[PDB]
Parts: C-alpha cells; sequence; structure tokens
C-alpha cells in the first residue's frame, strides 16, 4: 500500500487548519457579556476534519471527515458538544489505523472497495427527530441530536429514490416538506437528477427523474412555491479521466451556467426547461420567490470564474488563491418563456460574499433580509501580515458579515476585528412573535492572535455589537454548514410567517 | 450567594495555565519519530483542572478539580482518552453550574455542606483492576482503567480505618502489598496518623493508629523492608483559625522537619520514634531501603525553607516565588538509635530537582537509578522573556529530566528546549529481563511556542534523544502524578527483580 504518514503535512492542515479530531464534552464555556438568557435551543455546525493523515498529497479541504459540534444553549449557559459522523470511511479508517479512501470523488484511487464514500461533511440538518448529515455524493447519516450518536446511513424507510442526497435540502415553512433532489443519481458521471420531497409524516410526495444536459456539479439549488431550481456549476465529470487516476472535476470555459427550472408537482422529467445564464461559478442559494408576475426571483452569490480554483480546465486554466470575487446576485426566470439564454443579473451589495442565509420561516416565498459572510480587500480590516502565517490554506475567509434589508437597502456590518475570521452565520428569531429577521445572530469565530475559536452572539438591532463572546479553548476548524434548532419549534423548523 | 464569575481571572488560570476542561478521546495522535512497537500499557496522569471559575480569588493549584489522561499504546499507537473524577465537588458543581466549594481544605468556607470534599487531583494509582483517584483529604475515588468511569468513593469492602488515603501509596514489588498512611485521619486538625497496608487479596493487613508531634503535613512517606517512615513538613493546622476563614495550613519556624519511623509489621503507635532532621521542607521521596547495618537510607527532595511559599507563618512571613529550591537529600535513620537530632543530610547531586522515580522494581528496596525533574537556571536552558508572559502562574516549573546512576554517579540530562517545561516522568522496563533502570522514559512537554502539549519517549541508553515526540493538539494544563500500566503485568505493576 502506499505508506500512510503518522502526522499532518503540507499547508491545507497547518497553522489554524491543523486537524484536532477531538470527540467530547466541553461544557459550561466561558462568556465575556451576556448570552440571552431567553435563548433556547441548538447550533449544530459540520467541519471537514481528517481523522487519520491522507495518502493523498494536498488532499482538498471537501475530502475530511465530518465532525459535529453542538453548543446547547439555556438560560445563558451553553455546553459544547462533538463527535465524528461514524461513515463507512471513518470506521474502516479507525479499524485501520490508516487512510483507505483516496482522491475526492474517485473510487478508483481507494485502497479497498467502499459501499459509501461519504465523509458527511456538507450540512448537518435536523428532520423528524434525527439529525441528518449530508453529502452530495451519498445518502444522509442519520444522528442522534442530543447524543450526536450515528445510527448510520438514512434511506427514509428504504423510500430514498436515489444515490445522493444534496447537502442543501429546503423547508418550506408553510407545508412543512423538506424538499430534496440529488445529481449524478444513478451513480459517477450520470446526468440524472432525481428530485423528490418528503411529507412532515415522513411519506416520499415528489419524485421525479431529469436529465442534465452535461455532468456538472449541482452544488445548490432552489425552492419557489410552484418551481424548483437547479444551478449548474460549469465543473464537468468525466470517469475516463477518473480512472486513469485523474479528478473528478474539470472546468468547462465553453459551456453557460445551466439553470434547469421544474414544476415543483406532478411533472415530468421532460417538463424542465435548461436556462442558459451566462458563463459563471453558481454559488450558494441565499432564496428565491415568485413575484407578483409568477417570475422567479433567484438570489445566489455568483462569480464570473472557477471558484473551485484546484479544479481547472483540461489546459490547467483557471485562477490564483484569492483571485476570484463571487457577488450577490437576482436572477430573473420565467418558466413559460421559450428563451433559454439569461440576461446578466443584477447585483443586490457590491461585497465579495458567500454563504447567505434568510430568515427561514420565509423560505420558498419572499424574503427581505439576507445575512452574509464578507471579505473585504481594503487595507486594514485583516491584518494579512499576521494572520496569513497562521492561517494554512485550502478554505474560503470571510472576515465579516453583513445584513443587507432589500426594503430600505440598508447594510449592517460586522467586523471581529483584523486578527479574527468568521465561518457561516446562523438567524434565530427573537421569539414566535418576532417580525423577519428579528432577532440573534450566532457565527463562529477564528481568532488567530489565540489561536483559538469563539462563538460571537449579535443582537440584528446592531449587528455591529457582540452581546457575548464566548471563548473556547480550542481550535474548531474552518468548517462549512450549519444550523438553529430552536428548544420552541418540536419539529425543529420555524413556525411561517 | 457570592458572585459566581463567567470565565477564568488571574495568573493562576492565565496563558497555559488557562483550564481547557475538555473530556473524551483524540485516538491516533500524531508521532514524530517511531514509538517502539514493543511499548505495550497505559500512561496514567492527573493534573487539577478547574471545571468552574472559584468564587475564591487566586484559588490555589492544588484545589483544582481532577481530571484523568491516559495514553493507550500498543504496536506504536497511541491514543488518549481524558476524563473528570465524578467527586461529589464534580458532580454538585455540575448541577449547579457554579462553584461550591471553598477555600483549599477549608470547609467552612463551603456554600454547601460536602460530605467528601476531594478534588481527586494528587495521584491516579492501579489497584487490583482499578484505577484510585487520590487526594490526601479523602478516601479514593475509584474508577475503570479502560473507560475512566468513576465508580465512586472507595473505602476497600467496608476496611479502610481512615478519613484519609494518601496520594503516595507504595507498591512492594516482593510482596504485592499496597502500603499507605493517610494523617488528620480522624479529620480537620487531628494529629492522627493512621498506617494501614492491603495484601494482593485485597485484604487489610497492618492498621496502627499513632499521633504527631504537631498537626504537620505529611505529604509523601517512606517504606523499607521493615519500617514505615513519615516525613512531616512544617506546615501545621489550627482548626481555630479555620474556622475564622483563615488558612489551612501556616508554617513554623520554630520546629524541625520530624522524620518518624514505625516498625512496618506488628507495631503498637507508641513504637514510633520522632527522629528530628533540621528545619526544612520535606519533598517527594524518590525510595528508602535498609542497608546492611540495618539503617534506614531515605532519598528525597529537600529544601531549607517553605516551598508553599502562599502559606507562610503567623506574621505572614516567607520565601517569593522562584527563590526556594529542592535538592536530592540522603537521610540515615536508625531506628535503635535514643538521639532524635538527625545530621544534615548528603546532597546526591546539585540540582534543583523534584519528582523523583525510581524502577518500581526495587521499591523499599536497595535502589541505583532515580529520574526526576530539573529546574536549571544556566543562561539559555529556558528562554524566560519567551515563556514567562505565556506561562500563567501557581505550578512549580521543570525545564528538565535528569538520570543519576548512583553506582557510577553520571548523569544524563533531558533538556525538551528553550520554549519547552516538563511534567513528572514514568519509567517503563524495556522488557519482563530488562536490568534495573533499563527501558523508557515517558514526560509530557508543555510547548510555549505552539501552545500545546506533546507526549516525548525517551530511551534510557540515551536520554538527551526522544526516539518519538507525540504532538498533542490540545493543551493539558500543567498536573500532578502519573504512573504506567504495563499490559504484560497481571496485577497492572512490575514483577521484583
Ligand atoms: O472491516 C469492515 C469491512 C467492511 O466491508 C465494512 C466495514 C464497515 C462498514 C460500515 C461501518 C459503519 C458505517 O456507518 C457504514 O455505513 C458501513 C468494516
Ligand atoms: O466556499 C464555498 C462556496 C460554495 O459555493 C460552495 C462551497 C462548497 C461546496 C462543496 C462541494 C463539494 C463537496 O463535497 C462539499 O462538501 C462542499 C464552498
Ligand atoms: O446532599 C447532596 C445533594 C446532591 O445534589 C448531591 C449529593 C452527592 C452526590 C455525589 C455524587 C457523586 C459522588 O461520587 C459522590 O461522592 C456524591 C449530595
Ligand atoms: O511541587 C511540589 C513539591 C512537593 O514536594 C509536593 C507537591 C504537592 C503536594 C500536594 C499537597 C496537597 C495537595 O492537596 C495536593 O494535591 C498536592 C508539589
Ligand atoms: O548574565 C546572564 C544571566 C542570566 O540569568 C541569563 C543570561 C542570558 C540568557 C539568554 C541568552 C540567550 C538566549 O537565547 C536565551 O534564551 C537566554 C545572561
Ligand atoms: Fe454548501
Ligand atoms: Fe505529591
Amino acid at each position: 500500500l502506499p505508506p500512510a504518514p503518522r502526522y499532518f503535512q503540507g499547508e491545507n492542515t497547518a497553522g489554524f487548519m491543523r486537524p484536532v479530531r477531538f470527540e467530547g464534552d466541553i461544557t459550561n464555556l466561558e462568556v465575556v457579556g451576556e448570552i440571552p438568557k431567553s435563548i433556547e435551543g441548538t447550533f449544530y455546525r459540520v467541519m471537514p476534519e481528517p481523522h487519520l493523515p491522507s495518502f493523498i498529497p494536498n488532499d482538498p479541504w471537501f475530502n475530511g471527515d465530518g465532525n459535529i459540534s453542538g453548543f446547547y444553549f439555556k438560560d445563558g449557559h451553553v455546553d459544547l458538544k462533538q463527535r465524528y459522523v461514524r461513515t463507512e470511511k471513518f470506521v474502516r479508517e479507525a479499524e485501520a489505523r490508516r487512510s483507505l479512501l483516496g482522491k475526492y470523488r474517485n473510487r478508483y484511487t481507494d485502497l479497498v472497495e467502499f459501499k459509501i464514500r461519504s465523509t458527511a461533511n456538507g450540512n448537518i440538518v435536523y428532520w423528524r427527530g434525527q439529525l441528518l448529515a449530508l453529502k452530495e455524493d451519498s445518502p444522509p447519516y442519520a444522528m442522534d441530536p442530543e447524543t450526536l450518536e450515528t445510527f448510520g446511513v438514512y434511506d427514509f424507510d428504504g423510500q430514498l429514490p436515489s444515490l445522493t442526497f444534496t447537502a442543501h435540502p429546503k423547508f418550506d415553512p408553510v407545508t412543512r416538506e423538506m424538499v430534496c433532489f440529488g445529481y449524478e443519481a444513478k451513480g459517477d458521471g450520470t446526468r440524472d437528477i432525481c428530485y423528490y420531497s418528503f411529507g412532515p409524516d415522513g411519506k416520499i410526495a415528489e419524485t421525479v427523474w431529469l436529465v442534465s444536459p452535461v455532468c456538472g456539479m449541482i452544488h445548490d439549488f432552489a425552492v419557489t412555491e410552484n418551481f424548483v431550481i437547479f444551478p449548474i456549476i460549469p465543473l464537468v465529470c468525466d470517469v475516463e479521466r477518473m480512472k486513469q487516476g485523474g479528478d473528478h472535476w474539470q472546468w468547462d470555459y465553453s459551456i453557460p451556467m445551466y439553470i434547469g427550472v421544474l414544476p415543483r408537482r406532478g411533472a415530468q422529467g421532460s417538463d424542465v426547461k435548461w436556462f442558459e445564464a451566462p458563463h459563471g461559478f453558481a454559488g450558494h442559494v441565499a432564496n428565491a420567490f415568485e413575484d407578483d408576475k409568477g417570475h422567479i426571483q433567484l438570489q445566489m452569490a455568483y462569480a464570473k470564474d472557477n471558484v473551485f480554483f484546484w479544479w481547472p480546465d483540461a489546459n490547467g486554466k483557471g485562477p490564483r488563491p484569492g483571485e476570484v470575487e463571487a457577488h450577490f446576485a437576482n436572477f430573473v426566470l420565467d418558466y413559460q418563456s421559450d428563451k433559454l439564454p439569461l440576461a446578466e443579473p443584477t447585483y443586490l451589495v457590491d461585497d465579495d460574499m458567500e454563504f447567505p442565509r434568510i430568515d427561514d420561516r420565509v423560505a420558498t416565498r419572499k424574503h427581505k433580509h439576507t445575512f452574509f459572510c464578507i471579505f473585504d480587500r481594503k487595507p486594514g480590516v485583516t491584518d494579512f501580515e499576521f494572520v496569513m502565517p497562521r492561517a494554512g490554506g485550502g478554505a474560503p475567509m470571510s472576515n465579516g458579515l453583513a445584513h443587507l434589508n432589500h426594503e430600505t437597502g440598508d447594510i449592517q456590518r460586522y467586523l471581529p476585528g483584523p486578527r479574527k475570521l468568521t465561518g457561516e452565520c446562523i438567524f434565530i428569531p427573537r421569539n414566535s412573535e418576532a417580525a423577519e429577521g428579528d432577532g440573534y445572530v450566532m457565527v463562529l469565530l477564528a481568532n488567530y492572535e489565540d489561536m483559538c475559536s469563539e462563538l460571537a452572539v449579535l443582537d440584528t438591532k446592531d449587528l455591529t455589537n457582540e452581546v457575548a463572546l464566548i471563548k473556547l479553548p480550542v481550535r474548531l476548524r474552518p468548517g462549512l454548514h450549519g444550523n438553529w434548532v430552536d428548544k420552541s419549534d418540536v419539529d425543529g423548523h420555524p413556525a411561517p410567517l
């Protein structure tokens, strides 16, 4: 076998990116300021965190074993519980005490044959009394919300029709449906997309098989009252390249950014329309909704080049680190239109941004508040001379949050400080009567001065001010998505506005 | 109640002394170099680590909740398990989410009435299939060696005759007895010492009640073939002072360092002889043995002033931090002598030292190897300008280990580096046939550059060289005692030479 390294090496595991790999508990976290006593619930987040050194050099951040953090809040006190998802990969590698899974989404490089290759490191959502740890090449892994025990691969009582389940299902706050899809839904290199949904009772509702024009990456999607929308990143998969040891994904500069639109209920596969947006990178969706005219307003991060620059085109053409900005775009789509090309989007703000969140009580409907990460290159905002030697590589950087009020156009910006960076935020309604976007924002900070993590609590009345700063004595490696599960919500999801 | 702080403040919890308070697992620790594959067993150590901020300002290091680390070795791989002892204090404070126990060994300052005030933070030893977490004001807490679960207060099947059990029992390698005592054995301020022992079958053997000349601190003791030996630190307890909120301990410059000698088997309390060594501080015992003449050679750390300077005399007189050195002393005692005053000891080395270990296969018998912590003020050995601002306070500092060969007088010194300090080492026999003092030494390092801990593995053939350096991504706060439990030893203790 290729030798197994016994310590981590390379920039992707240096500095603040160095794996800690702890599982367990830290109760009664230290708090500067005061956590509002009325906050009750749990912030779950997932980070990629390799449990064992990879035999693949410069293994991407996206390929690390998913480790779940839960921050449990009650009466102004907070406890941390942390545990790895017991994926097939995690368990077999733990047994062997060495890495066995190879390159990202390339089974031809694995040292053993895996049935499930999930690292379960994309998202951690709540559904019908379980956590689901998501990874878009795999079914979910189900976990216990209280103990973070892994139950195992979850197939929705034998109903799951797809080999793959998106990291970005949407929760309809009115119907209480979980709306889902998977791409490469019949395995490596397949252009099959399976669109499917589950009612609040756990029974499958929709199942529609459609066909993508290319085998392209569909990381996120959007859901409106009457439509589902599939933006395709121009990363394309060729299995013959993979069999020779090559990358799953390769940029294609010659294609549009396809945006498929399908009727949400009762459709056939042939009902999809593949609109063609200008070439670019489909980032995370804030939210989509139908306006008065029945037109889809799709609000999402959008870049004009390959954000995932480590997967360039066939000739190695692509951007350098830190070069590509994504902007908060609005696309207008009309399902009734026969014109496939779409105009350039309008932009809601100037900021280099990503990881947009809304008040999910209006998900799939018109929203007027968005919270998002920003990266401001303006001199002084980040002390790069101090931070970059301590940062490692392989993960995106955010040096603030912004709150856009879409009606007034007012923006507030939270800057944690020149030697701190942020992850994706969560929004918490102040209470069950709170107006849209009124409540608390929490975000995990990397503090490069202390080389510790912190959890900031902000009030939406003034996003510039920390109400509380929870001071962890360990590092939580930069992670991906996370979710709030409020104690007042019996099914784990907030009530509609 | 006095207010409960919600974050740690003061020098005793600053820098590397800041509590982490993690419990759980980190498997497959990163390793630089190579752990000898034949090493099989577990290194257990205990640190004081306050679970909650104290309502007592500048609470001493000795008053922190005991947290147990286990480093489990097999086939050159190592896993960490970490868990707090579930003392009465730990559990009640966890339930309340605030500190309730008050000043060190002063129940009159507690916010609730405790039955057992143990922090179980002094030592962690193996006995008849359990760990015993020791604290000299209390009985032991029994724990599971594999899971570190706490079973509860341990009273040896109802046989424990004393309220108190020393942090420093001795294991006789020939008889397989655990030889024990407790001072203040009938409660606060009592001069009762209870000497007791347990045979390898768990049955109590000796129980002898004796009377100390003063109510002084007897932190450690020594055992030979035919005698047990009780050195008294001139810290003295007055319960009336304690009832007014004063300190348990107060130095007395007017008394000798008493050294009691009692026949090991069949004695009455009146058989003790209280020899009178020159005034000074009784540090940790390396080992004691009887020579050819039947005279006791007692080898221990010994200082000429109050090492515990935060407990000065009645008029507040005593040394400053970093002023008092302890030296490796040899005292000669003759039980048959009627002369009580003892000569000044001879000194085996000149180093400022503490935390001596021997090859416990010759415990209670003549030894010719000692391993110990040293603090060398020689320019450059420690980079104080870098270290001291990051160090915090309240704990002793060691910047190397030394190995003394008592026959040849040769000393080897291990220096981890200018920005690292050490804890107490353990010795591991190379194998069951190894000569005395031949095998491995392990020691936990504080790395102030990384603000991480590391576990160094040394071969006694050359103590200056690390064969392996195990790199923890967290800090383990400076701790006290620890022990090796070898897999090849059925009763957890090594076979006699
Ligand atoms: O030694 C082996 C051989 C093998 O062929 C499979 C396994 C483990 C399978 C597994 C363990 C945990 C999971 O969560 C999961 O999806 C799969 C272990
Ligand atoms: O900074 C960004 C921006 C973005 O729009 C998407 C991502 C992550 C996508 C992803 C893609 C494949 C994976 O396997 C995975 O875990 C995550 C990260
Ligand atoms: O009056 C009370 C009230 C209470 O809420 C708890 C206790 C004691 C609990 C305890 C828990 C664990 C231990 O190991 C132990 O010795 C004691 C006593
Ligand atoms: O650096 C030193 C030198 C020494 O000779 C003894 C000690 C520790 C003694 C101790 C005394 C009382 C306690 O309650 C406790 O946990 C520990 C520490
Ligand atoms: O006359 C003295 C007395 C003393 O106590 C220390 C020094 C110098 C210390 C030193 C010099 C160089 C270093 O790199 C370093 O860590 C420490 C000089
Ligand atoms: Fe995502
Ligand atoms: Fe001790």
